[PDB]
């Protein structure tokens, strides 16, 4: 069941694999439109949204998770890619 939960939220750990730098480069070599930085950003805070969804807490067996610690984790993570974003946007703006 907790790897079940796991399975759930492999989707939420691909920050860990995004929080590179070179796929945030590879995607700013693409040259994306201002609403497509604006799309990465509201499918950022959508992450956040799931970020806060961790309403699954079950006692597995006779085990208290701590859940907390697993949000706290993804929310850094996550604030990675708006420093990002705004880090490129800044060089947008100087390079044009």
């Amino acid at each position: 069941k907790v790897n079940e939960f796991l399975s759930g939220f492999t989707k939420f750990e691909w920050l860990c694999k995004e929080s590179i730098q070179e796929s945030i480069k590879k995607f700013s070599k693409n040259g994306p439109t201002l609403q497509n930085y604006e799309d990465q950003l509201k499918k950022f805070s959508q992450i956040e949204e799931e970020i806060e969804k961790i309403v699954p807490t079950y006692k597995i067996g006779a085990m208290e998770l701590m859940t907390h610690n697993i949000c706290t984790s993804l929310s850094t993570w996550a604030k990675e890619w708006k420093l990002q974003y705004s880090q490129d946007l800044h060089k947008r703006a100087r390079q044009l």
